[PDB]
């Protein structure tokens, strides 16, 4: 376990980063209280709720449609029947809202338990109603459902290592939809972001969550921000993640 300075990395933005090798056992972490602190996990919900659709039967590949039944969307990308692998892309709430709303909550409550996934509370199933976005909320979207950065590494190497019971051609699904090019054959990042804003606290949860392979070895990376500037969004911690990859992990 090292302790680490990416403060150049964050640009001024308040967060911190975890970067693990298993095999190697070499956990390297920026700001240790706040990657030990648990948090709504937002978007990044998105890879474990792939993995629970696809064992359940709800979805069957990277093609998979969820019937999409012309409701209006700001998003142009929303508004069509989108394949997993867009919906996945695209962070499209209402295809992860109409998947997970097709499985029994004992179900996902037994899967979160296996995964040890943060507080695994789906208590609040319905989400931040108070928000007033409706239907387009959840248990994973600034709700009851917390998890620290240091435990999305955990769930993220458990499933990746094939330490799950998730089947592999599943894992391989959400390899593939994960991928991400950063102008380098050299490593190849697979991730997923996640925006949302703590009211209680009035601070950002942005997030980007993955995993990185160079040669031999693997890091599944957890970087965090809670900053209080509404700015800084997943996106935003995406690039300060491949910042930090790029100058420490090449
Ligand atoms: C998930 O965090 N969300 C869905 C969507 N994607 O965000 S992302 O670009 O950070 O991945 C918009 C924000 C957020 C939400 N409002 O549900």
């Amino acid at each position: 376990v090292n302790i680490v300075d990416y403060s150049d990395c964050f640009e001024g933005i308040s967060g911190g980063a975890i970067f693990c090798n298993t095999k190697n056992k070499e956990y390297n972490i920026y700001n240790k209280e706040l990657i030990e602190t648990r948090r709504s996990p937002c978007s990044t919900f998105k890879i474990v709720s792939t993995l629970i659709g696809l064992e359940k039967g709800v979805i069957n590949s990277k093609e998979s449609v969820m019937g999409y039944d012309g409701t209006d969307y700001p998003n142009k990308n929303w508004n069509k029947n989108l394949s997993l692998e867009e919906a996945f892309k695209e962070s499209c709430v209402w295809y992860y809202k109409k998947l997970i709303n097709k499985v029994d909550a004992k179900s996902v409550q037994n899967i979160l338990d296996d995964l040890k996934y943060g507080n695994c509370d789906i208590s609040e199933w319905e989400g931040d109603l108070k928000n007033g976005k409706g239907h387009l909320n959840g248990f994973w979207l600034e709700s009851s459902l917390q998890i620290s950065p240091k435990e999305q590494v955990q769930t993220m190497a458990k499933i990746f290592e094939g330490d799950t019971n998730f089947k592999k051609e599943h894992i391989n699904i959400l390899r593939d939809i994960m991928a991400i090019d950063v102008n380098d054959a050299n490593i190849n990042v697979y991730g997923k972001t996640g925006t949302g804003f703590d009211e209680k606290n009035k601070r950002v949860d942005a997030w980007f969550v993955g995993m990185l392979e160079r040669e031999g070895d693997t890091y599944y990376f957890a970087i965090k921000s809670d900053d209080s500037n509404k700015e800084i969004t997943g996106p935003k911690v995406k690039e300060i993640a491949i910042n930090i990859i790029k100058k420490y992990y090449s």
